[PDB]
């Protein structure tokens, strides 16, 4: 409806995802890990388009009381939350046989862990008015289970059985939760990437096309609409014919 | 926008119908039998802002029917850029019971017919370097509850996934999208057994797989594609 | 059990399929299209290597009475009939827009419809024991929807779709109804194939190394076993890693 | 043959390690707590005809256990070219009851555990360019039934096809697989409730799961990985 909170909004998918609800005149919390003025940015932008009601708040995810305490922090600074998207996720990619505790460990708990924690928080709310809508940003690679990364895989395929779990469990009380999985997307970080790199990705892809951030936020917009309401528990592949889904 | 829907005198297609109306898309109302019906859906349809709606009928058992209707649809419309396969009988019974012609029957108008008009389709959104196909499918193509229907469905999200990575590079996408139709008809005893599926504890109504339609046949969906979107209450996972 | 029909089990995968159940001492009736002498060879071998009864029949699937009459014809030649494997296809490969009526029509024909008859005839048998073992040889392009063949990847996901609802129709009657998904198979028939087609599809397969017919007649002995009695409806693929199944 | 078996005192762990004890595999039985009940699997297990049966007492929620455990398991079974990861808890409750430690002990046991004991298995078996892993998930992962065992099972299935396309060159495969157990403990309605469910209608036995672990881990499988076989009698598609 009226209110959002995204989080990761200061670059790439959470901008672009911020920037196309603030066309749809939502109120919208951005929130960032580390680049506040980046953050600021954005929430000007998403002025400028159209929504009336804008805060920046920063939180590290990987801190178990940030997320938690993150929907609350946004629920006031709006004057209420009816929608969330998790959009935030890091990688710590390496091979298997090289993958130390801690780089498993960070992966899941910002990409898995901490979506648990914002969900429930934002699930608490939504059940009380009897409305909600919650998207989580997954990757293709959640499904496709492409190599060396087995950390960043394992994170979105629970998040993606995650997903579909609190459908089921929500669905009779209005709350729709579903899942946008990304493909191959361009954004300013896959630019820096080596040119060896793109291509092998570019090569994967039907469409011979990485996508646009924006429009990973069109499925977005259209999933958080009131008109999607008997869409739930559904992952929504965004991709240029990827994956076989 | 130039569409073809087929089936859209009822139910879905009449909804996708009178949902890509409200976008101002131009219109092909295709029908097998009800033309009343369909007239009706194609007077709703310029109401709601279509600026030309033709109305064409076609039993899509005849294979050169499903092949000519693309073409009729094209000359009535000045042109096709969007075509939803809608259309869609059953010949339910159990497989010990089901004759031949009820196993080719359903296969013929859901599928075989399917492939003929998607074919026809293509060649002209290849010309022009767009096109949207969608086609509309059921859960139960996935789920397989108890044969000749779900195979039909099933191959039909298969050939949905097959035509998408074919024609990925020529810009034009192919997806694949219990609901409050004729199934209002049903025994009450029979309604409350789905309902208790359902998640969502209600049916869907037909514009609600309209919307999703509509947001497949929009230019913002140009990266979306072999995809199938189940449209369901969190019935399928 | 003891008893089954083998479809196409005159080359490749189903005469893999064929020799597999010989060396657990299955009766085989080894079905072909065209090529008898072929067939005979494979009948002899099976009989070489454990199977008690083995009879050759050859039948056109492409006619509507063929495949009908094939399951009595096995079930006469056998003494019963408690297992089917529908390994039998065809393919007519052509880009879509050049795509003949009967282009089409022949490959649903002979690897769905024919297969529907197959299946609904055995079933009717196997009813009134209370228990069967049914195997589709469908293909791991049925799921990834490759380019260049939309007829075949049509039957082969209808195949699936056909396995998932038989299989629910009929599990309380102790039939199973089973799918097991061939990667890239090297054969005889696609040795025959250009150099340049080889390696674009090897390139594709986690393993490096197409499959052997033995392999995929391993997974159809364990599905026809009576020790697989729990497993129904499922989609076993066997590709080297190629599919997300 | 040299297999460690996760949670293997009990239900299907139990099968699978009575199932490879017949066809002659040296078998790891790790355990949480009951030793006993170990020991007297590790016994019926030789009686079966394992050449040598060895136990291991790990609480896989400490991260150090998980690790040490394959390093164990290898050195009394005198290498280790198998790892069954059947081991799994279960902390149930609605999500806006769940506390973060239960969120997170689940998670730990049922993924990030699998994670460490996988890691140091493929180490081994890659020296060996052998190897057999299968991930015991559950049918929720793919269902997602009303969280936490959900997603850890879901995270499971993920990084079985991960790790199956990182090491499928290496001779090593990675698979993954209602059921008898404990579950015999729940009252009389839920039961009744779960097999009005199941096509088959009759709830699985531990030797059937078993059977197909034993397939896997042949070498008549050697061409199979990354996949999942769901054994359940029809109920999930």
């Amino acid at each position: 409806m009226r209110k959002a909170l995204i989080t990761g909004a200061s670059r790439g998918i959470g901008r672009a995802i911020a920037l196309r609800l603030a066309e749809d005149g939502f109120a919208l919390a951005i929130h960032y890990g580390q680049n506040r003025e980046k953050a600021e940015e954005v929430a000007e932008e998403a002025r400028r388009r159209g929504s009336p009601l804008v805060a920046v708040l920063g939180a590290n995810l990987l801190e178990a009381e940030a997320a938690t305490a993150l929907v609350h922090q946004a629920a006031e600074v709006l004057g209420g939350l009816d929608t969330l998207v998790n959009n935030a996720g890091i990688t710590r990619d390496t091979l298997l046989v090289r993958m130390k505790d801690e780089d498993w460990e960070a992966v899941l708990e910002a990409n898995l862990s901490a979506v648990f924690r914002t969900t429930r928080e934002a699930v608490k709310l939504m059940m009380k008015a009897r409305f909600g809508r919650i998207v989580n940003i997954t990757s293709v690679v959640g499904i496709l289970g492409n190599p060396g990364q087995a950390n960043y895989v394992a994170s979105k395929a629970g998040l993606i059985g995650f997903t579909r779990a609190v459908a089921k469990e929500y669905a009779q009380r209005g709350i729709t939760v579903n899942a946008v999985a990304p493909g191959f997307i361009e954004t300013e970080m896959t630019e820096r990437l080596p040119q060896e790199v793109k291509e092998a990705y570019l090569k994967q892809i039907p469409a011979g096309r990485f996508g646009r951030p924006e429009e990973v936020a069109e499925a977005v917009a259209f999933l958080v609409s009131e008109k999607a309401g008997y869409i739930t528990g559904q992952t929504l592949c965004v991709d240029g014919g990827l994956t076989p889904h």
